[PDB]
């Protein structure tokens, strides 16, 4: 019952934190054996050999095989899950410079991966990289591509937990709507902490003017204090996302999934939405009411995502 | 029922891989809340503040609090478990330079930790650093201090797995006797795989002349292929040791524990031994027969540990 798991950018900072928490059985379960398929660029293939050697040396009982390649067809062959972490850390330059990676990777997924493939895009810009990847994969349902907004979601929960002196575990119904950028909307409209509305426990003006920018700009705060961008927390958030996708969760998880036209967000973009996992599928929470406050922030994110889609329109292979 | 866990060298490479696999419940169990107590030297507090920020951002349900300090009394206050990773990179000079750290840290554990304290010493030279820390803790049983030989043990099982095309988990009764150095003795005398003796499956001369130095010099091999000593695999092995210590194992684990005089090893050193974990204690496997082959290699390790102990004799506080 071996799960084949591809990780791109395997010689990078995020992957170094990621791979030990796939191998330990955290994602697919402690009784599910795994094989790690590492993809890098030719220049970083030596880096990737060193990490395969450290993985072997860890003697993970569930880790049955480790393959290292610069060939996307080899890396995605039989893949049941993929973490597309590989990318290089002006905005138009980044959309196109990383955009051109995800078309070929989406094609390689399309042509080589198992029927049950699930793909999480971590590489920035995440939501538009998932669009490009999905558009090169006409034989794979769009819903098998997600972009990661779980770091934003985890940072929102963590800031709420420090503000109220409560446990992170105690919060329910956090949504981070939209794009993985400074436009993101960490939304506490439905949030509860032990029977009580969170909106009852925090000053609305503090939430709008302090909490939203603190979460939305947290990555810059990490670079300031650390000297380089987050890695362990980004990997942690990717492990949470794939674990919830695969095992299921009734906790709202802020999966960035293909827009269906729900909540007046147009089709053709990948968006943070209020999302639960059942039978290996994300489901949009239906029947929520949208305030004018909410509407302005959700439409700001939808609009930004359509801007990004038009910037990379010629990188859409199909 | 919150476990307080101290990690020293918290701004370093190993701790960066270690802390996410404590916070996730892997060590004490998925129902046991944890508090992380990070200790660093003054010049690295900024770094450890970075790490505490990413830990918070991960929104671990079991992580109830994170403390950062340069004061060893604060770091060890009520500690239930400790990972002593903090250390600096000629042997006589390394023994003294890192030796002078572990005396004070043992005193700090003695004066401040909970009754149930368990201490794993990772910082090199590991076996002698455990001796020094234990000598500075007269009110703590010496058996609450261990040195990490689990990476050596994990490497031995992984090279056996490669050589025989078997899963790492299929191996039983592996022991790495002695010191965490190039003198270590990965011993297959008792080891089994698929109901056969490992010694019936490998050439004795390859084992002695290829396998032993490959395991014993693997560190140098990692520094070679990566340009950076192992971190992720060192952390993974530290997780394995503490998990096994706390949760129990029927598998021999190679804990470096205080010599009782078993197998003709003199008392007063910390030495890798054939060891299983029951009810929170390492138990030496008794009644094994020792061949002349084994005796030479066990005695060479015992004698090296007596050399090291004599080199640091004036650093023993009590
Ligand atoms: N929440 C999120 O979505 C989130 C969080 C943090 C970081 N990120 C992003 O994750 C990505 C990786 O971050 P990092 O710190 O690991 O970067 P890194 O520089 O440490 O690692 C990236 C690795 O990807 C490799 N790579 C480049 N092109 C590749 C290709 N075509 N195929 C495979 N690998 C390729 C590089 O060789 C490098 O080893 C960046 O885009 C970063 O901005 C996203
Ligand atoms: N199997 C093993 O036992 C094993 C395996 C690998 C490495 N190691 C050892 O583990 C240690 C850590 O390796 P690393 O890669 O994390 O090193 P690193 O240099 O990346 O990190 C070491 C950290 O310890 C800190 N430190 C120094 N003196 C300290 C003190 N007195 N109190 C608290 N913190 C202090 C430093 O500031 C630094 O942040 C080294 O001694 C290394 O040789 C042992």
């Amino acid at each position: 019952s071996t799960k084949k798991v591809t990780v791109t950018g395997a010689a990078g900072q995020i992957s170094y934190s990621l791979l030990w928490r796939i191998a330990n059985g955290e994602v697919f379960g402690t009784d599910t054996p795994v094989e790690l398929k590492l993809l890098e660029i030719p220049q970083a293939l030596g880096g990737a050999e060193g990490v395969a050697m450290e993985l072997l040396d860890s003697a993970f009982p569930l880790l049955r095989n480790i393959t290292i390649t610069a060939d996307a067809n080899e890396a995605f062959d039989g893949a049941n899950a993929a973490f597309l972490v590989g990318a290089k850390p002006e905005r138009a330059d980044l959309l196109a410079n990383n955009g051109k990676i995800f078309g070929p990777q989406g094609k390689a997924i399309n042509d080589n991966a198992a029927d049950d493939i699930r793909v999480l895009v971590v590489g920035n810009p995440a939501n538009t990289n998932a669009l490009i990847a999905s558009a090169a994969a006409p034989d794979v349902p769009a819903s098998r591509f997600n972009a990661m907004m779980r770091l934003d979601h985890n940072r929102a929960i963590s800031q709420l937990a420090t503000k109220l002196g409560r446990g992170s575990a105690e919060f329910n119904n956090i949504v981070v709507w939209g794009n993985h950028s400074a436009t993101q909307f960490p939304d506490i409209t439905y949030a509860t902490v032990g029977g009580e509305k969170v909106t009852d426990l925090v000053d609305h003006d503090w939430y709008v003017e302090e909490f939203i920018p603190r979460v939305a700009n947290r990555g810059a705060e990490i670079i300031e204090v650390r000297g380089k961008s987050s890695a362990a927390s980004a990997a942690s958030s990717a492990i949470d996302h794939m674990r919830d996708w695969v095992q299921g969760t009734e906790a709202w998880s802020s999966a960035a999934i293909p827009s269906t036209g729900a909540y007046g967000i147009p089709e053709g973009i990948f968006v943070g939405l209020p999302t639960v996992s059942r039978n290996g599928e994300w489901e949009i929470v239906e029947g929520l009411e949208i305030s004018d406050f909410q509407r302005a922030r959700i439409d700001a994110n939808a609009q930004e995502l359509q801007a990004e889609r038009e910037a990379v329109r010629d990188l859409l292979l199909e």
